């Protein structure tokens, strides 16, 4: 409990202080593929994105 | 889910130019005239069609 308020403070001041943006659809619109339907439903790039 | 939409249109614009026509009735009347007994458990003939 001492512990605990420190380091996640810091952790706000380092987001609210940083220019980089974590942007998660960076990720997803570089999918934009998918396996066809006929086939069984597991597909590595769906699997992966859930 | 993009390549297959394009494999179904060649499909289609192949069968309105092809002269060939599958008619599944010719192997039915073939099958027709095998000879086996009707004390058998099993008949080849029956399997083939089913």
């Amino acid at each position: 409990t001492v512990i605990q308020p420190v380091l996640q403070d810091i952790s706000v001041l380092l987001q609210r202080i940083s220019p980089l943006q974590i942007d998660p659809t960076i990720i997803s619109n570089t999918m934009s593929t998918v396996s066809e339907s006929t086939t069984q439903t597991l597909s590595p790039a769906s699997s992966i994105l859930g």
